[PDB]
């Protein structure tokens, strides 16, 4: 699919799955983190360096066909930590990707941008952002940023909210709020793909019989999940107690980040 | 289903196929074209007349139950050709049904009314108008004229706005388009069992994974098309070269429609 | 599901079927109607009362850890017995809910709150009322009721606009409306289930190609009805007379209740 | 206007201000009251009813031209009451009007249909209802009733949602909801000169600054509210205790009828 | 505001008024139509020709900065003489604007466009046509083809669906339609001044009370009609017969169009 | 209507205005800039801090009812300056406002959240954010950050869109884009003396023919703009060039905003 795929934040939980999924994507697969990475193997570079930081932002992006943008802070946090790799760290990699050819990107933007919408309320993708706090706030900051990159310069970004990313839905949410690995993986594949692909708002969810989120104007892009969530009803029904109907796990789309205060240093 | 359906443009590629596949609806069927028709084989009769010729085409309506109007220009010509086949000749289908009992009409609309629509935006069936030429233009004449005829007289008209007719999808664009001949004739099927019409809007198109149009709001009339473009993409990936995202074959619904002039005769 | 569950209007055609249906989802299921109910058996208590005698009403509830509401009266009749079954027999369910726990309850509605629009027309929960007679204006009595309650209370309860539910589909107009037995039961399982429900409008139908309504606000539920009323329009064509363009069942949601009069005593 | 036009609710506060304000319009006017009123003048004739009493109201509507509707509940009240002059009253009058020519009618409905919204959530004419008590429900009841004999009979009828008819607003909600005398006498002159009427929602409130409603659907009508109650603001500050954040009174636009309970006689 | 303003169908009710009115706009005004002119004065050209002969169009157009294109048929007329004004006279003057610079174009459209609607709806731009006859599906060819030449060549056309421009309204569905001189003129003077104008739908009714057309869209053009019909409606009453409420003319939005038949040659 | 009212950036533009204009609101006037202040006069308290200097701020806050803040970076900056101003001075004034009784603030956000859409199309509050550059970006920050301290805390803000807050309107684009400094007055008072605000966006526009913006859902407030540009418009033609229609000023809502590059330090 291309020369060089670079993939951000390869350290962490969904960046370890992606330097294995994404691999038959790219001849060559650079994976970057501020955290120390596992040693490349063949068709493999491993970069280090913090989001914060310019110069090193602008290296790891030079050469690279596309970008799959998973570095950054993802839970809550001070304000220090988000600022430096949500916010600093996003205006670097877009003047990295405005200097080097406009590399495609696919945004790990966040449900918690819309995190104070209740459970029971479907949204399309033009709803008014609700952030459950600052890292919602952040991943605001980072759509903004790239629309406003895509309007000026033409640079093309996939904003994927997502949903909970994991190897199998856990608790009551993610029955609602699911997204496989395999979809995520066929989403990235169908960003790339794309002939045109824009400045899209995606909903980053598995095709969930309880769903909450709706991307039918994404049609364009031919992708549809297959994966669904109502499969392990039963499964999480036997592991976990009954949410309690006043538990913000079940009232709040962003689920407990709700009940986050703002966290100091 | 009826004594005698007449088929307009049963010459044309389209035509061949309806005369084909539209048999079991009627125990007599009748083609009509301004071309050449290969003779009348059983239970047919063939007729060979310009839409723009009134007395022809009164003539070509009596004692037909129902008619399914592929006649006329769907290509860009210039302006003479398409006012006699689409204007003039349009006026001329309507006052042959109203003078013969009106029986009713599944038009062959064009997505060429819509033309100019990005195909990253997500089409209801009651979009304004943006036609991509002359062509796309006459076909909104068809529109106009048909709704005025049902609220008028009573007229009833499937308004099908044809993307991609053909065997098998062949380009990116088709991977939205296409309209398989199997859901064409079903949609036909379900257009002359419904007991109550009205002028709806159809977007003729399959079950496609990228589709961009609604057909929500013809939930009424029972009809699901079952085949999908998406099956194809492999296919057409394997088998042409990748498109140019500058082409209007990847930016705009009507497709190269969009590059064509005004063409002079 | 829960210890005990009251199904009222048990000695009707649905009550019947849910007293066998839903044994399931209680250790004890509670049978309430105005009229003779079969004797209980194990795991049954069976009560008869009529809805507008609140000390009846009260007696009926008390106990019972979720009601579906089916007793009324769902065709069109004279005032005087609309008012004791369905509106002064609403506020004597919703009271007695109140004073006991507020168990959450599935509320038997009725297309005919909407029985005016058009067959053409799609409709989502939010349209205006246009009820067909005095009994869909009693069920709108029922569901702006139920919307006081939850305001004010935090009752919680399913307003399901039941289209036709029955064994099967067994004319034009069920091609769309038909709910079926196994349908009916998942939803009341999915109610039943959900931590949060809150006061949503349900519209009570199968997955029925010709459906007119739009359930997509419910997704956060996760019911997914799986029967078709398609599977059934051969048969139906088969063994009964083609309906007239012109006859109520094919013009009006409602059907026939349209055409009714007001029925005097 | 017509020879004889009926008032209702005419010996209460708003109905004494139309016994006066309305005679202009009809040679005769016919007041009735559950309540004592007083004595009849010159061209009028008075008429003392309980609107539960079929018969009664028979002979209150017989040889009248239009209806003023204003009587009933229209306070917070027991069950009871107001199902007898609200549900049964509204019936009744319904009948009588069917029974004696179908006299247009303006019905005084109210804002507490859609109490329970937030007074910062402006409304259109086609919100779904929220009402914040008993009377409010049964004001609902009236309008689901009136557009059920509008569909099946062609009975017309003016839905106004009355805010706060009163001489001047005298609270904060005021500023909002106030509907002067003078507004709802040319809204009255208006429904009624009206060739066409149908049976649309009215926001009954002047043209105020603050006003919650958006009543330009009924622009046909020719009606445009002339006084604004903005101009008492400074009066009111200067002259009433500032409103507690807190209060229902700026919460809701219900206001205080939000925190009643169900009362019981 | 420009050297030379085209002013066709300038022998017709509407276009004598312009030739007056418009004088001030331009350094000379031409003047065109297919019947004989008043000879040209000062500042003025004069041209007598049929838009429908494509030479005759081009001389007319070449040298002009700007068009006011009132010429054609507005009221129903047999489908011969709509084709020579409206259908081809249409695409000749597109076809000369294009070969002569582009001037802005000023189309007169009408409410006949949109006939079939009920006088209780209100309607935004963006509605579909339910033209009223063929007059009526004409002006829609001529706004669809003005809408292809905008997207396809960047020319700019205002789309004025005219409601009722006379000296005064004269009748009740005037109150709604009335469309002043003063405000077509200072309409025109608004459209020509916008340094930006594009293709809109613009409603050609004054500031009436009674209107039933959304121009809120078209903020960016600063026109705000002052005229108001509803000044007129006492005199209205005294001078003319009540409407019978089924009379077209205050039932349809086009009037007594919607009871034209198809007129014959 | 308070004791002690702070307004930041007084230094600037805006704020030397203000500084003036909303003496009568309070006791104590607090002015803050990061620039020197002309030294305070009676009933006014100076202050200079960085905004970015979080104990500076809540010195700043501490003792304040109300704050209008207008301190930040206003026009297209490099990353830096905007950053310290305007994301991280954004976070300390809100944690000094949670601190400290959550005082209500006045946000000064931007039309440069929208920047990129065409001037010819009308916005509602809640259309997505299109900002024309990182200044715009980062006013979405503010709007996004105060959004979530309203979810989370109940902190208050009007999100205040200025236009062009100047004399007069100077430019074709101030046509549509001024607000005077009599109505941001005005809408500050308007805030002020709200029982409940919420965390509106309002678009700061004087009532302007030529307006883009629709505040209709703001109606609660009360607040109605007196002033109109389009006394202007003469005015403007006769103290400037023609604007070209090829000119940023007239084709996108931010302006020439959209042709600035990424500034860099
Ligand atoms: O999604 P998820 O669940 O996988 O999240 P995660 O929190 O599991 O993954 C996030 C990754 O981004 C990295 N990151 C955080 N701040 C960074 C910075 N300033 N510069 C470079 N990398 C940074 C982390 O070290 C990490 O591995
Ligand atoms: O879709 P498609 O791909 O089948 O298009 P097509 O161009 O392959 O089908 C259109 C048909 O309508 C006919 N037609 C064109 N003008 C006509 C006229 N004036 N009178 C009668 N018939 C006319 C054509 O001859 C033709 O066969
Ligand atoms: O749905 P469906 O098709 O099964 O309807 P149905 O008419 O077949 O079921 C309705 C049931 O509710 C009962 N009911 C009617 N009025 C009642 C009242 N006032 N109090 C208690 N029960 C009452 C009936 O006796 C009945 O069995
Ligand atoms: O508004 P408002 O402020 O004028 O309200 P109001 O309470 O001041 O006016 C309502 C009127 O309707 C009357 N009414 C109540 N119930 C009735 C019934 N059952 N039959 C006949 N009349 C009845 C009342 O007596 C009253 O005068
Ligand atoms: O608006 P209105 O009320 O003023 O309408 P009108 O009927 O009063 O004005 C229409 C004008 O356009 C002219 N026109 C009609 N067909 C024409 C053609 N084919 N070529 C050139 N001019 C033509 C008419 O002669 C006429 O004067
Ligand atoms: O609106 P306008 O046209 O009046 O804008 P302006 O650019 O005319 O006013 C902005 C004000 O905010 C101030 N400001 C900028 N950055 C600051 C910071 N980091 N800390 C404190 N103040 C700061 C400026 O010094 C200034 O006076």
């Amino acid at each position: 699919a291309m020369k060089r795929l670079l993939v951000t934040g390869a350290a962490g939980q969904l960046g370890r799955v992606m330097r294995e999924r994404l691999a038959p994507m790219a001849e060559i697969l650079r994976l970057a983190d501020l955290s120390p990475l596992d040693p490349a193997g063949p068709n493999e570079e491993c970069v280090q360096c913090d989001l914060a930081d310019a110069n090193a932002v602008n290296a790891m992006v030079a050469g690279c066909d596309g970008i799959v943008h998973l570095g950054g802070i993802s839970v809550e946090k001070p304000f220090e930590q988000i600022l430096q790799g949500n916010i600093i760290g996003l205006y670097n990699l877009y003047e990295a990707a405005r200097a080097h050819g406009q590399p495609r990107i696919v945004f790990a933007s966040s449900n918690h941008t819309i995190g104070y919408y209740p459970q029971t309320e479907r949204l399309g993708p033009d709803v008014p952002a609700r952030p459950d706090g600052l890292a919602g706030v952040s991943k605001c900051f980072g759509e903004n940023l790239a629309r406003m990159y895509f309007d000026k310069f033409g640079q093309e970004t996939a904003l994927v909210r997502i949903g909970s990313c994991t190897p199998e839905p856990n608790n009551y949410r993610m029955l609602s709020t699911w997204f496989s690995h395999d979809d995520f993986v066929s989403l990235i594949e169908a960003v790339f793909r794309a002939p045109v692909l824009g400045c899209p708002v995606v909903w980053g969810a598995s095709a969930n019989d309880a769903g909450w989120w709706d991307n039918s104007h994404l049609g364009f892009l031919g992708w549809k999940p297959k994966d669904n969530a109502e499969a392990f009803r039963r499964h999480i029904t036997e592991t976990t107690p009954p949410p309690d109907p006043n538990d913000a796990l079940v009232r709040f789309q962003g689920g407990t980040f709700v009940d986050n205060p703002i966290f100091k240093q």
